[PDB]
């Protein structure tokens, strides 16, 4: 089936004397991949469309036109994948390109068709998508998971020994405001980033070790903090407002998606 | 004689309890133009600025570099402008244009230096400006009153008698997501639109101006269509409409003002029409 | 066919935070003419009575008795009617007086039995009645519309240009606390009323079908509004202001009591 | 030296949070009797008038005009007095009456001049007056606590055993629409209004005072009968009871209090009596 | 029936905008008595556990072993047991004694096995009892209500006659930190603990019963002395007392209650003592 | 310089909805150690009394009497001591014992008199002091650092690697209700209690100290299972854990902490192990 869910904006001061289960509500989206589904979240944190399309027998496509006010999805936007799952495809007016495991690729305005394929239909492909308003066209490229630079950071006595891939960067890339990376911690290490006022970040974690893991994520003004606590291939989005980090029982990994109006904190936590 | 202030989105379960005096805060400018000054705000409803500059004896710029992330204040932003004021003029990177009454301008994305002048300091000119993020850069055009296209519309029997003026419209002009217009209403008529709508991939800013005699109010009415607030206006203030808000407004006499819409689309059609039921 | 509720009054700090459907339940008189019932409010506001008694087949009156611990519903209240509907009659412990459409009536304190009828039940009577607490009685009277002064008032740029019909006014008649009048806006114009020692509106006439009012309550500073569809009323407690505006013209026939 | 402050009404639902300091402050007049000052209290649960007046040197009058709409203090208003202080005087419109202790007055309406004096300065009298709308003049009664009739009631096993004097009751005199009257508690017994109850087109005001020993306490009881709340009180205090509220106390010692009634009908079995079952 | 309930504890800000069904809830254990069962409730109060046990056909053990983390109930907790009803029984260890209406036992830490029954079925014993944390175990004695030691207080004018029965008393008998006794007041008088307390480490709960008719009401209050609330009790009924709240009651009627009383000391000259000034 | 702060218990529902400044205020002892002070608070979760004793150049006695209702400080209590600071030594009923870092002790019910010294006063003693109410005299016994016994438990792959030491353990000694330990935690790991619990019968004190770097901070976790909340911690802070709360801590780099438990039984056995799924 098909659906999208709409959150809206808040301020600090909202959130404030949210409970436990209101914060879930207002910033966590639970479910990601189904398989034959495609599942949706739309914010009006910068009005970013992201979630998860895992087609199992009939092809898939995002089928939102008259939605938003467009002919077609990608009339006034970009949109960014990457697939976390299975042998999959991705054939784009036409033209089908294999996406392999960690395979990634960026669809700028105006592309017309996109339809979001499986080989193996019992290990689906997992195709992560982010879109965000555009107003200038940017060439399709695809990013390989080969040929994405590995940069590794942290160390061990500090618990954040990760690698970070750059997929859709601005020095490597064209793009009008959407930025995409991938995180690995490796094990025995599970932090990560430790506020921006003119950008705003999701991140969606995957890649538990054990399925006993789970993932704290930290959220608000960095005075008044709250947390999310996260299961397996689900995705937290952060205000710009808002810190952004997160604690594991082990190790994991996570994509990042950004944008703002631009493309560029301190320790007195509450 | 700079001020920039910040205020957030919410949802319309957060404003469900605001009294009166929080929800001017967080949805009423109450100062726009003060002479010499830069009065702007920033709100998260899709990164809109917007405010006035007043220019008497110096010329004024608005010089946000780092504040924005970028090197110069419309790196990665489209500018429009309204003169509501005096004889005025606006350079644009060294190219002197003179501004009127009721002039407008658009300046594209990448244009580096916009400073702002009146020619005569005892009728100074009123800029109202409006800022949106834009990544296409499309060519300035000066919107001059005597060109802007007239429409005569409403009735006495529903009191919303006025002529829309057109000024930043996707049918004349090229911009990335910024429109804006001029609404005048007929003596006798203080109603504005009424027949009311909620656009989810948009949102409104008015601007109130012209107010008739000193005592006029404006009753600016929003909220979700059946749970409807209103904050009252006195002339020269603005009012943010987040999407999931109706828009509109009615005065103890005729009025003007200046409407500003951004979004992910352009286009009009894309409304829902509020029945009159509500509340 | 008989119904009465019961309101009660809240101090300004009270209602800040009453979301609208608080606001309408504690604020707004959602249905006052039904054929052939009788509907009613008591508000703690003065403990003013007001509603709609609409005839058809049956005569009706209002008998409450033991509900205000007395004898007759007029044995210590005064009583104001009028008929925003059809041909009708009213029956005054025996004499039967004719009442036309706009027609209008004073009972006074200590008159026994008040028997409401419409001549067509096709189109019936619309009895928008007001009872107030009374001491002494006053004599009974009918008021014409033909007999009511009218005084024309505001103009075409404010938006306010209205007849005011004074029906019971203290300068032309003796009551003991109650006032009503009947004022028509003119086509064009919608806006009303633009006090400490209170006020019930009902809104009627509205020009076209989607026509709406919004009326404004609340301490000056503070105001909240309720909006109102056709044959609706509002109670305005002595701290609030009384305004209202509408997409068109309408008309409204106010209450009023208090301390003068 | 003149005050008189105004509560407004409230339903069950607006006071169920009040903490103890708002619920005194919404329902409490802490002090009455202040030497030479006239406090009162404007209560909107039905327009009654309250409090005290308690001259030394220079004699007193109510005069509140203009802050009524009207002429005069009594021009649409009746007055009952009770003097439970020192030996004085009150002159009506230039007639003369010593009023001792104890004494009671009715003014009706019309009245235009009442003045109260003290006779002893340092012994002075204590002038609790309720005034409450009239529409007919009745005329003025004095009510020596010598001939007011007395009717005692209760037993020790219910701790309620008191003796109750009628001042102004409709079996004895005609009123407009008030009724007063004075219940002293005996030695050993402290309880009053014992099986409660709600009249809903009647509401009353109690005033204690006369507590046993210095540190007597009362605890009033007010509230839905399913919702109770109390209000601590010291010696010549009031408290305001609704309609929709039960009204009833107990004291650590004895005690005496006067209280006062009004509404649409001045029959005393419009009450509605509450059965031991109560939270 | 087998039942415990649990209560945590609170401060005094967190009651402060309780409601009345809120206040209930927290403080008052509405059924204590009923045929067959055992009803019992933990308070963090010093967690405390208090409740009755009601044989009438087959005997009664308390057999909370694992769900308080020990081997058997009294492992590390001593109990006080007082018969409010018929004749019965209760057999420690293998060797039974019988129980009078209104004697008293105490049972020390280490005991593990007490079983209580009654004689007769139709008048069955009611044992209220109270068990409390202990680590020294001191020595089991039955508290005859014969020999139980009577001391009268009060008078009428204040309402409080009333006589004090010592059963658990440090003075006479050693214990952990458990002491109870037994208050019957007198006809004509209704009110307990009147110049009220607050000692800050300890904390007691009162048990109410043989009100005197089926009418009779108990309010018992409770809170910081500023800021004091009530609750209206029926027979056989008990309220928890914080240690920071003050612990009084008034009754339409006389009654009697069942007070147990613990902390980290045993003094009771360790008291706050509250004036009447402060409510 | 002698300070006790009194904080009062909470149900799971009044935290609920704590800003982050009432959960800090209510849970937190934000200043532990501080040079020739002794800070403690009082505790109303089982009445424990925790806090730092750090003399300078006087030496240092809890010289609470009247505060307690007894006649020394434990008269009626047990207190365990640790030092985290430098060399000190703490004289018991006159005798004299030297106390280096990391050094324990254990002082039973009824000593009477317990002076702290440190030796060096530019590197003071941190005595970290828990104290309980008991019933029962037990032997004091020193827990000398050197025979404290070391278990190493934890992995790398859930980065809770660390080190359990037993100071004041059942297996090993008596005391009445109470337990300490100290925990340590190897460079690279950070979680503490991961597979977490509850326990309804007790409670527990971590006190959190010797953070590698000085921007180490430390995330506490509280609140029922399902509804958790965290208190960010700096160097040589506390937080208390009601019974009806899981307590676990996540650190941006290693820390470790001393653990203090009592309740009604001592028994580890009785824990709800809480699962991985909770939010
Ligand atoms: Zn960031
Ligand atoms: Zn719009
Ligand atoms: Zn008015
Ligand atoms: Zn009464
Ligand atoms: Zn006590
Ligand atoms: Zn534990």
């Amino acid at each position: 089936s098909f659906s999208m869910v709409t959150r809206y904006a808040h301020s600090p001061e909202d959130i404030q004397h949210y409970d436990t289960s209101k914060l879930r509500h207002e910033f966590l989206m639970e479910k990601i991949f189904n398989p034959g589904d495609i599942l949706l979240t739309y914010t009006y944190n910068d009005r970013m469309i992201f979630g998860g399309v895992m087609p199992t027998d009939e092809p898939l496509e995002i089928k939102l036109s008259t939605e938003l006010g467009v002919d077609f999805f990608l009339q006034r936007r970009e949109l960014g994948i990457i697939n976390i799952g299975g042998a999959g495809a991705i054939t784009i007016d036409g033209r089908k390109d294999a996406m392999s495991n960690q395979d990634g690729y960026y669809i700028g305005m105006g592309t017309q068709k996109v339809v979001f394929t499986s080989e193996d239909r019992d290990h689906p492909a997992k195709f992560y998508v982010v879109s965000t308003p555009a107003h200038k066209t940017y060439p399709n490229k695809k990013l390989p998971f080969a040929t994405a630079l590995a940069k590794p950071m942290g160390d061990q006595q500090h618990l954040n020994k990760r690698t970070i891939y750059k997929y859709i960067d601005a020095s490597q890339m064209d793009t009008c405001q959407l930025q995409m990376g991938y995180t690995v911690l490796e094990p025995g290490s599970s932090w990560n980033t430790m506020t921006h006022a003119r950008r705003m970040e999701t991140y969606m974690y995957f890649n538990f070790a054990d399925p006993e893991t789970r993932v704290f994520h930290f959220l608000g003004k960095p005075d008044e903090t709250r947390h999310i606590t996260l299961f397996n291939e689900q995705a937290v989005v952060n205000p710009s407002w808002s810190i952004h980090c997160g604690v594991g029982t082990t190790n994991y990994a996570f994509i990042w998606a950004m944008c703002g109006e631009n493309q560029t904190v301190a320790m007195n936590e509450l």
